[PDB]
This record gives structure tokens, C-alpha cells and sequence, in this order.
């Protein structure tokens, strides 16, 4: 965590409006990232935001939060692959503004169905399938709407893991624009 | 596990047609109580069974090789429930020979609804909800069978972990006879 | 957590009256907020305090520290449930400010009944038992007041896992608005 | 263990009716006694049984198993405390035939209320409550007849651990005589 | 384990050539159960022999060894499924001689495609993946020539864990009678 | 470990010339097959010997006692592969007398290059390679004048793990017949 | 990490743009480097920057983000193998700018296939082989550019561990120069 | 460890005079080593015994307890190396009567110097070195005049690991004959 | 790590051009000192280094990082062994500028050969063996250089840990001059 | 720690050239002390040195570099003892400067030989038996100079563990006044 003087050179990449995903998501990535964004939006709601996402996925709920907050605040966020998104990675990813959603050449992008469990009696086990088939369906709407993809395209190609390349993202439509 | 004359003492019981269950109900003691039930029938055919329960339960598909077998041998089985037949353990005892089925007068007896658990894809977890779902219902009209009960009434008693006394036990229709 | 300029993020939205809970619910975390909630009070009487809320939930007790003291402050206190806001989390939500309860498009809220545990005697199980039957009764009072419904359903609602999407939640009278 | 001239120490103890209850109470001790039991008296259900007992105690439901069927079978069984009776041994000892229970100089016997645990829901908690009150009952009024003491006295006397003597478990009316 | 007067359980059932799967299949339990079907096949090459399967499967290669011994050998091998035959336990129960593969009313049967591993070098990898889809497409081959289905059905049907009552096992052809 | 009346079923097999190796090959399991080797020699030095091989292999050296006392003996010794005959255990395999040689039809058989390790001085780490070089040189010899093929095409065909059908190791020369 | 008069010696370097890779790359180490290289480059996009590299290797996506990131600014990328340069160490030191790529005399240098793992069912395992051949694939002809070798060299010479000095390195074309 | 008719696979070949040493020599191995040596000389002082030898080493003083019983006795004891003689076990093949000592075609015999370690004051470390140093030239001086080298080569010999075939054994003189 | 002025102690010290090394040499620790080298060079290239050595030794890679640098760099650097310096530590102090390499009178240094390990397949290990007596000669022969001694005497030398006294240090070419 | 204004309170000891010995001298400590040793040095190459010593001792080397710098710096060290001064730590104390040596009424002084391992081969144990015995003399010697004992009489005292009072510390010789 190198220094720029002060600042640690985050929250230094943070004063140009850059946000850096460098991890799984989880509750505390969620908290952090939601919360720059936030702080973005109140420095100048106008001004566009980047966001460069590299990571193997996370919590849904965490991503639903990140996700959710890009839509909600006024900048147009603009979403940078580099490495891999994978999973809730990709969906960050595919929830830039459209036209502003980017990889570089070496890029991959995974998609897939949720994982869970569930533990207990039948009831609470059915409980649970219910609520993660729910979220299943949730995610795919939106990845399709994001995408252009038909919802059942989504559903078949989301089966087993899914790796793209980043001609094959653009090609999907999870992205826009290949950067060289 | 002590020595008579040279038996072990549960296979003197078994001499007489006496077969203990005193612990869970897993792959090993089903498999060792199916085989002891195939030998006794095959000794005697015509020559009665007894099985003493005391057993916390256990899982399911052991649970149903000692169903199944009791009801496939010829010898009628009688259950005696001694301390606590519990789960699978009243199913087996309730599955006794009508009028054989028997209790002691500080008996317990617990009915309630399969436990289990699913990891993995969503896709996965609804396979594993699917199925116990179904082993959930199997188990529940094979019970009121037994008993006697309407259906939706053994749905209702089973939601969360029923303990009957001897008597209630008796009053419910898993035994015939309290024993003294 | 990264810096801005001399702030940590959190605290630079502590300055615009933003509270953000990431995590699930403890004494640390109760302990924190709280003290947020009262310096905020402290410092400005009069404007309104911004409480987002992402967490699976915690210690009742700890729960309840928060609860208490967002009532007891002359700020009116807006909750905005982002990702999911489960249990006493749920709770928290519903606590905002009557018409100051939001949540974004994507939110899960779920509501449930306590969780616990006794170990001992007899006499000290009992204890425990009355207990938590008695917090049971409270909170299920309080959620009943603040969604609006008949204490009844949230009685039988409140059963097992209930989770609901912010569509779902806005019906069910836990937040008041669904934003963009 | 070793062995007499072909058996071993306590199965030649059990061709002279003595079984020795050494250990715990729990499923496994449990079968293999209420099994001696039953052999001995299928052996000569006129001829009294000798019960030896040294045990800290145990499972509820194990020791009933093997109280139920003391009073089950035909022959007589006459209860010796060696040591300590405890718990679920001081409820077995006071089981003996009466004018029967016995125990030595030097031996305790202690009596208490269950023990038990329950985790999970409020509805769980409650369940595992009443369930245990339900035992404490039942112990207690076995006791009570069983020593001629009252029940309420019972009650009192058992609220914590109660150790006594011989002579005090003789005046309880725990055992008959005090051997010498 | 009891014992039979001197023989134990399972060995006194073995004399009746009644052989008894009932744990998972790993080179052990194959070395066993082949070792078996030799020695039976050495007594009387002409005389039926009944293998009894309770298995929730286990490893390829233990249970090609013991398919390939139930067809090496002169006598006709009978299948009976109890409790579960999973996994490679529903390929021997389908690999019991035609018209002689049973189960009873309450077994389930579960067929799957082949689970394993590999790591390490991108060339390792490879090696053990073109190994697996080996025996995927091996085991596959052999599962329609015993049940008569088509070799793409039964590749679409084992894709995901594939649960079937006895009666759907029976109107697939995994087994020829339900029996009572 | 079924009993034969007395008899465990492997000394049943030892009785009719029948060695059963169903694991992995390390000093015990040498050494047993070995003693009875040895033994069966001195029984009858004209007859022959059957050993079944199920394994994965093992260490070099007890695999190299095994293959050494096969030779030494004046019994010709047949080789049976059934399940998997891996590394040390293919080896085992084509030590069997030639045209003894065989596998059942769902066999497999793996060779690979040995697996060791080296930790210390530079000059200890040399002495282990040396030495390992030397072992795959000594096996690579052996299994060339067993199955046929020139020395230069055992090395490279065992260069990463390499896996025969039953057919594969009838064509490489590994075994001679294929039992059906 | 000393303090040099307010930076840590890291920082001061970075100040001079220059960056030290001092460990294995993961997410977390690419995170931090090509966060680095942003800044220099929204420094002054003119001025070459100097990446310092001593390293085991590590994930090759996190591998790639750095590589892309070097790629894709405008400051020409220099390095230095220090110490030694493994796996994608080496695979950052051939990603230099061309006649900008250093080593010092006694530097090692070592390139190889990538590393992985797959555990699951045929499917899993066979996605999971074939991403791991087109990563393979997708470094080899990124590797045989940058160096001037044909691809076929290139997969031949990365087949196991390919261990070179500096004198090789630069023979093979991997780096430029080597300093004194 | 299979059975032969009462006998175990070992106990048989000890009947015709043949120990098996298959494992690490210890204080255990050594002590039942002993004792079928002085088993053996009291049943025929005058008929040869032959000792299998397949091991690894191990503790200095059990081996000279074995290596003092193989003199001490009037028995001739003939050694064939089978496998490996590494250590203490080359060491007790080269024990075997003079032209009595054999080794099979594929056998591995190494020599080194002992392993020891020492922990505490200066002067318990001294006390350590002196004995190891002493147990060296024993040592040697023992295997100089077994296999009738001059001592000083011995002592370069068996400065590092020395591993030999069983034709280089049989030049160094540590065995008489290779078999067939 | 106490403070001085705002520096820590290792600062205060680099402002005087000293580096201290006090601990095993891994990739932290060169990257440092690699680091405080460059850093040093780039403050006052002309100005002369003290780096103090008390180190156990290390990695050869992480050392020869710290070897090249220190003669990459245009500062003299001077080399003075507080303590022990022992294994790569040795090699840097022998690296220091000829004429300014020092140590205090009751330091020790210690040289021996490379230490390693190779796991896995033949091939694998003999790749290490390679690569490890390569380390070994390249070292050796800088040895000899700095030192003045010739080559087969350093190999004869470090065959086994050797351990001198500053003085025999001195006499050995390692140091110029003993400190007071 | 706590602080002083902005200092921490070692730092502000170390202003006065006071140095705190707290724990045991391993190679961090002896760094840290040694270079706050030189610090002060440059300093004021004539004001004293304070050196508090409260140790259970440590590492030889790392105690040597401590000796050897106190020695070589030009300011005069006076050593205090407060609590205990044992092993390295009262070779320190006595390592004051002669007539500057002192401690508290109530500390204590230990004196023993140095502590030591070898594991590994006979050379290896006798290569540490040679440098330890080395070690032991070399600290005897230096302790001999300064107490004015002879070697004698330290080499028997230091036989085992010798615990001294101040009085007698003062009276061998390892100090010169005790303080009030
Ligand atoms: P991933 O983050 O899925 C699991 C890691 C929970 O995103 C999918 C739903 C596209
Ligand atoms: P139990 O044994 O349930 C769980 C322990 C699996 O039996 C029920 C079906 C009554
Ligand atoms: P949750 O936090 O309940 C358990 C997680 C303790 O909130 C409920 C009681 C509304
Ligand atoms: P103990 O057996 O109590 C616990 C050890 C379960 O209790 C008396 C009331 C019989
Ligand atoms: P199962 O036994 O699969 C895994 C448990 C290895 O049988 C399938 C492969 C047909
Ligand atoms: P495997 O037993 O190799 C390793 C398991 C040591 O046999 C090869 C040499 C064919
Ligand atoms: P390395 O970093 O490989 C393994 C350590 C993943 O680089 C290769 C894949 C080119
Ligand atoms: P080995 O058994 O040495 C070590 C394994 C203790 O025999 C040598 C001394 C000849
Ligand atoms: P050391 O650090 O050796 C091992 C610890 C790798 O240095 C030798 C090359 C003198
Ligand atoms: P202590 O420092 O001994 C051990 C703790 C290494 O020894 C005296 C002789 C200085």
C-alpha cells in the first residue's frame, strides 16, 4: 500500500474518480464501494466515474448493493475489465452506462448460476431452493436486459461455468468496447 | 459386551428371535438388522420376530431397508419401543405387526419431518429440495397408513419435532399395547 | 478503507450525517453506531441523520441498543436498505422515520423469529425459554406497530425465513418507498 | 478384562445372576444391560437378579430403557450401590425391588434435575423446554413413589446436586438396609 | 456384528450365498465382494447367487472389478436393490443377470455421471480429463446395453444426479420386478 | 472380512492357490504376499498360482520384492488384472508368466515414470536424483523385455501418466488374453 | 520498509517512477502494481516508467491485468529481472518495451505451462481443461512474439520447467541487455 | 495377515524356519526378531534359519540386538535380501553366515553412516557427539570384516547415502550369491 | 522500534547511508535492501555504503538480488559482519568492496553449499538436481573470486557446514580487517 | 507503550541515551539495540551510555553483536541490571564499562553454559558438537577477562545454572556497586 504525498495511492487514484475492485466481494468490499461511490456523487454529481473490476465474484447481495448504488447515484459509472470478472465480477461489469463498458485485450469474463445451501429440516431446505431459484431468475433478468440477450439464452448459457474472452463478452454484448 | 454359555449376549437374543437396536440408525446397522431379519426368516418362515427400538433415529434410506425387509420376510415382526424410539426409530416401531406393536410405560416416541442438506449450484439444491420434499410425503402416508391417521393431520403433527408419551403414543396409533 | 483529503471514507459521509452498516449486528457494531448516533444529535439537533443499511442481522440486544437510540434523538433518522437487510437488520429498517424508509430496486429484506440457545438444567433451560419467548413478543409488538399489521400475521409470518423483495417489503409496510 | 476357566470376569458373574454396571448410562450401556436382563429372565424367571451399580449417571431415556424393563421382566431385581449412585444411577438404585436396595458403607448417592440443551428458533427452544420439563416431572414422580416422599419434597430436594450418605440415602428411603 | 452357532452374521448368509454390499465401494469393499463371488462360483458354478445392494456408490474402478467378476463368473448373479443403490451401486443392481434384478417398494435408485479431480500442470490436466470422459462414455455404453434405453438419453439422463423410485427404476430398466 | 467354516474368505482363496492384492503396495503388503508366495512354493512347487491385481500402486522397492520372489519361485505365476492395475501394480501384471498374462474386459492399466523426492544438501538432492534415474532405468528394462517394445519407447510412452484399455495393454504387450 | 524525510522507501522510490514487484503476483499484489501504473501515467504520460521484477510467479489473471495495464499506458514500460524472474514474473519481463528489457548478471529466469486444478463431475473437469489449454495457448503466442521464437519452440521449451540464466534469457529473447 | 490350516501366514513360515523382516527395525521389530531366534535354536541348534530381510533401517541398538542373537545362536542364519537392505538392514544382511548371504536380481542394499540428534548443554551435546562418533567405528569395524574391505574405505564409503545394486552388493562383498 | 528526532531508529541510520540486515534473507527483505541500495544511489552516487550484516542466511535468489545490486550501483558499498553471517549472508559480506569488508572480533561467519528440495516425477527432480548444482558452481566460483582462493579449494571447503572466527575469516580472504 | 509530547516513551529514554533491554535477545533485538547503540554513538562519540538489563538471555550471536559494538563505539556503556540479567543478558551486564557496572538490591545475576542441537548424520552432530564447544570457551574466556576470575573457576561455575545475588554478583565480579 504505497504512499503519494498523503494519500495511500487509492484513495489517491480516488481524487481522478477511480474506483479499483481488486478482490471477491463481500460485505466489507460492498460497504467500501458503495461508499465511495456515494462520496463521488456528492463531490460532482456530474462528472463521470471508473470503476476497474478485477475479481472471482462474491456475496449476490453485496454485488445487488454495488450494482444498485451505480444506477441510483447521478454519474454515469463507467466499468473497466482487467484480469478476470467473473460472477458478480462480470455483472458489475455488464452494469456500466452502456457505451462506457470496457476490457482490455487479455480479459476474461465468467458467468454462472448462484451458489448456496441449505441445511435443516425439508421445510427450511425448500425455503432456500426457493429464495436462490428466485435470485437465479432475478440476476438473469437483469443480465439479459444489460446484455440484450432473450432471458432463456441467459438461463441455458449461465448452466456451468461460462468463460469468454473479451471478443466473446463484446460479441455477447457484456461489453462495448475492446481498449488497445 | 458380554459372554454366555460361547454366544455374546445379543446373539443368544438372537437365538431367540430377538433383535436389539440400541443405537442411530446408519449403512452398518441397517445393514447388519437386514441381514438378521433374512437369516431368521429363512431359519423359521412362520416363526415371529421381535425387535426391541431404542434409537435416536437416523438416516432415511437405512431406515427404509428395514422397513422394506420387515415387510418382505414372512415372520411377523413386532416392535417393542424401550426408552426412545425417535424419528426413524417410530417409523420401524410403528411398523411393527398390527396388534404386535408394542411400548413400555416410560417410553418416548418423537415424530417429525426428514432432515437433510444441499450444497452447490442452484440447479443442485433444487434436485436435493425436489427429493426430500418426496421422501418427506413417502414417509408421511406410509405413517398414517400405519397409524391410521388422515393424511393432512400427519403433515401437521410432524412440522416440527413431536414427543408423544407411551400413552399418547397409544392414543396416536404407533402402538397397540403398553406393555407390563 | 481508503483516505480523503485528512478522512477515512466512512467518516468523510460521517460528516454529510451518512451512517453505514456493512456488517452483521454485535456489541462493537451497536457500540459504534450509537456513538455515531449521538454525536450526530450533538452536532446538529435539527437535520436529518442517513442510516444505510446492508447486514444479515445479529444480537438481539445489540439490536435494540440501536433501535433505542435512534428513537431517543431529536434527528428523524432515514434507513435505506441496500443488498439485504435480514433480521434485526429488517428491523432496523423498519425503524426509520415513518415516510423516510427506502430501499433500492434490488433489496432483500427477510424477517424471521429469534434465535438462541440454553444449555443446563432443567430450571436454567426454562429460564431461558421464557426468555426469548418474551423477546419474541416484543419485537414481534414493535415490527407490528411500524409495518402497520395485525400483530396476528406477523405472528404467523415471522415462522421460519421470510424474505421478500423491496416490491414485496413496500407492501408488507417495511420501507415506504422504492427509489432510482 | 480377563477370564475364567472359556468366559470372561463379568459374563461368569452373569451365570450367577449379577450384572455390573460399572460406567455411564448411555444408549450402548443401555442395550447391553436391558439385554442381560431379558436373557436372565428367559434363563429362570423365578430366580432373583443382583444389580450391581457404580455410575456417575447419564441419558434420561437410556436409564428408563433399563428401568422399564427391570420392572418388565419376572424375576426380581435387587439393586446394590458400590460407590456412587448418581443422577441416573440413584433413580435405578432406588428402582430395586423393595427391601431389596442395598448399598455399602462407604457408597453416595446423589440425585439432581435433568440436564439438556436446545438451540435454534424460539418454537425449537420452547419444544426442548417442555420436553425436559415434562422429564423432571416424570423422574420426580417415580421418585417420589419409589422412596414414599412427597412429590413437592422431591421437587425441593432435587433443585441442585444432592449428595448423601448411606445412611442419609437410607433415611431417604433410597435403599432398605446398609450391608456389611 | 452377531454371531451364529461358529459363524458371524454376514458369513453365515455368505453360506447361503447371499452376498451383503452395504457401504460405498472403494478398493476394499471390491476386494471383498470379488473375492466372494470367487469362492461361490468354486463351490457350486451352477447355483444363482444373490447380491443384496444398500450403496451410496464410490470409486470407478472398485466397481468395474466387481461388475466384470459378476460376468466373468458361471453362476447367474441376482441383483436385489434395499434402502439406495446409488451411483456405482444402481450400475451393479442394472449389472444383476435379466429378470433376476429387483428391488423393494420403497428403494430409491440414483444414476449420475462420473465425479474426480485433477491437479497441475495444464498437460496433467488434460491426461485426466481425457480419462474421465473415458469412463463417463464407458460407463454410459454399458448402462444402455443393460437397460435398454438409448446411449443419448441415458447421457441427457445422467447429466445431474438423477433420483428414481422403484418404479420409475423399473420403467427405465435398471431393474426386471418390485418385489413383496 | 467374511469367515469360512475356519476360514477368513482370503486364506479361503490361499487354500485353492489364490493371492488377492487389493490396495496399495507398501512393506506390509510385500511382505504378506511374499510369505504367500513362499508358502504356496513349498506347498506344491509344480502347481500354479493365481494372484488377482487391484491397486494403484506403491513404493518401487516393495513392488520390486514382489516381483522378484514371482520369478524366483518354481510355480509359474498367473496374473489376473481386474478394476485398475496402476504403476507398480501394472508392473506386478506383466510379471505374470507370459501367455499367463491376463485382464478382465473393463480393466485398466496405467504406467508412468516413478515418483520420489529430495531435500537437503546439494550434493544429497544429486545422490537422489542419481539414484531415481537409476530406478526408472531398472524398470524401464524390466517392463521393455516383458511387453516386447524397445527400451526408447517404454521412456517415452511413460513420460506422464498413461492410461490402456484392457484392449491397449493386449496390443502394447502388457498382458496376453482377454478373460470374458 | 524504513521512512525517508514523509514516504516509506517504496513510496520515495515511486516518486522516482519506479516500481518494485517483490513477491508472488495475486489478485492483490496486480491490484496494488497496476494501480501504480495508472498514476504514473496520469503523471506524466510522457515519461518511461521502470518496473523492478523479482519474482516466484503467481495467478495468471492477475498476471494478465498487469501486463495489459503496462500495455495499454502511454509510458514506455522498462524492466529489470533482479533476482529471479518465474512464471509470470517471466512473463512480465519479456512485456517490456522492447531494447527496455533488463537483467542483471547472475538474474534468473524461468518460464513453464500454467499450473491448475479441476474437482468435480466429467463436465466440471472437462471446462475447466479446456480453459487451461486456451490460457496455455494464449501465453504461448504472446510469449513467441515477444521473444521473436516460433510458437513450436516456445510449447516445447515450456513443457516443464525451463530454468536460464541471464546469458540465456537474452540468447532466447526474452530480455535485451544485461546490466553492470 | 491371512490365515493357514490353525495358523497366521508368518507363524507357517516359521514353522520351516524362516523369519520375515518387512518394516523399519525398532525396539519392537528387534524384541519378536530375538525371540523366534531363540525360538528357533532351542527347537533345532542344528538346523539352518533363513531371514528374509526387506527394510529401511532404523535404530542402531535394535539392530545389534538382532545382529548379537543371529551370532550368539548355533543356527546358521542364511539372510536374502528381497526389495531393500538399507541401513541397519544392509547391515543384518551382511550379518548372514559367510556364503549364506543371497539377494534377489532386483535388490537394493545401501550403506551410510548413523542419524542421530542432540539437544541441550554444550556438555550433553559433547556427550552425544563422543557416542555417535563411537558407534560409527563399531560400526565400520564390523561391516570391514563382514565384507572384507579395508576399513578405511568402508569409512568413505558410507560417508553419504551408498546405494547399491544386488551385482554391485555381491563386488562390495556385503552378499555371497545373487538367486534365480 | 523505537523513534527519533519523526524517524525510526533503521531510518535515522539510512539517512547516514546505513542499512542494517539483521534476519534471514527471503524476497521481503531483498526488496527492502534492494531498494535502500537504489535509493541510496540515486540520493549521493559517489557516496560510500555501510551495510551491517547479522543474517542466518537465505534464499540464493533474494541473495543474488542483493549481490548484483551492490555491484550495480556506482557506491562503494562496504560489507561489516556484526554477529553471524552465515550461508548467503556470508556471500554478501564477502561481496563488499575489496579492502572495506570488516568484522568485530567475536563474529562468526559460515559457509556451505546450497540447500534444496525436488518433489514429484524423476523428470521433475532431476531438473532440480540440475538447477541446484548450477547454484552451487555459479556461487562457488564468485566465492573464489572475491575471496582469492581457488575454485577446488571453495568446493572442498563447503562440502559440510564450516564455520570460522573473524580471524580464520580473515586469514580465509572473506574480510579485510578485524574492527576495533 | 505510551506516548510523550511527539515521542513514544523508549524514544524519549533514548533522547537521554538510555537503552532498554526488556525480553529476550534474539536477532530483532539485538538489530534494534545495536543500531540504537550507533545512533548515540554518532551522536555524542563522548557522552556515556545508559544500558538497562532485564533478560532472560538468548541467542549467542545475536548476544555477540551486542557485546562486540558496545565495545567498538567510542562512548563508554555503563550496564544496569534491574530484575535479572541471565545467560547473554549477564554476559552484557558484565560487558559494562569497568567501575560502570551496577544493579538494583533485589536483581539477580545467572551464569551458564550455552544451549545447543544437532540432528542429522554422525559428520553433521560432530561439526555442532566442535562449534558449540568452541562457543562455550570463547564466552568463558571473555567472561574470565572481565570478572578478573580465572578460566577455571568460570568453566566450573558455568557447569550448570548459578544464580546470584547482587552481593554475590558484586563479589565475583560481574558488577561493581550495587545501587540505592
Ligand atoms: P457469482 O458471484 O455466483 C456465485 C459466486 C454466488 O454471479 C453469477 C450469479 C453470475
Ligand atoms: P428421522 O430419522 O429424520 C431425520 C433424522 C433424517 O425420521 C423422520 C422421517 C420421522
Ligand atoms: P434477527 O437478527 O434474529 C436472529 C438472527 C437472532 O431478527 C429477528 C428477531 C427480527
Ligand atoms: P441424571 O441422569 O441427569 C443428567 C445426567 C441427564 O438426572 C436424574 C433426574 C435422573
Ligand atoms: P458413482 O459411484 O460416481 C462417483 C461417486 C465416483 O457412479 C457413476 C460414475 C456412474
Ligand atoms: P509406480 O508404482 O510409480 C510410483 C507410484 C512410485 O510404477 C511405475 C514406475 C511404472
Ligand atoms: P506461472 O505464474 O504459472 C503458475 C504459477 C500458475 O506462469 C505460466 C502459466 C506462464
Ligand atoms: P542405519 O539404520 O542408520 C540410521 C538409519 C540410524 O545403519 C547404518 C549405521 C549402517
Ligand atoms: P545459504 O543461505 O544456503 C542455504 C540456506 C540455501 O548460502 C550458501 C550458498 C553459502
Ligand atoms: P546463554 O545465552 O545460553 C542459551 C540461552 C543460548 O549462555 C551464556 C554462556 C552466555
Amino acid at each position: 500500500i504505497p504512499t503519494v504525498i498523503a494519500y495511500d495511492i487509492y484513495s489517491r487514484l480516488l481524487k481522478d474518480r477511480i474506483i479499483m475492485l481488486g478482490s471477491a466481494i463481500d460485505d466489507n468490499v460492498a460497504n467500501s464501494i458503495v461508499s465511495q461511490l456515494l462520496f463521488l456523487a456528492a463531490e460532482d454529481p456530474e462528472k463521470e466515474i471508473s470503476l476497474y473490476i478485477n475479481s472471482p465474484g462474491g456475496s449476490i447481495t453485496a454485488g445487488m448493493a454495488i450494482y444498485d448504488t451505480m444506477q441510483f447515484i447521478k454519474p454515469k459509472v463507467s466499468t473497466i475489465c482487467i484480469g478476470m470478472a467473473a460472477s458478480m465480477g462480470a455483472f458489475l461489469l455488464a452494469a456500466g452506462e452502456k457505451g462506457k463498458r470496457y476490457a482490455l485485450p487479455n480479459s476474461e469474463v465468467m458467468i454462472h448460476q448462484p451458489l448456496g445451501g441449505a441445511q435443516g429440516q425439508a421445510t427450511e431446505i425448500e425455503i432456500a431452493a426457493k429464495r436462490i431459484l428466485l435470485l437465479r431468475d432475478k440476476l438473469n433478468k437483469v443480465l439479459a436486459e444489460r446484455t440484450g440477450q432473450p432471458l432463456e439464452v441467459i438461463e441455458r448459457d449461465t448452466d456451468r461455468d461460462n468463460f469468454k474472452s473479451a471478443e466473446e463478452a463484446l460479441e455477447y454484448g457484456l461489453i462495448d468496447k475492446i481498449l488497445t
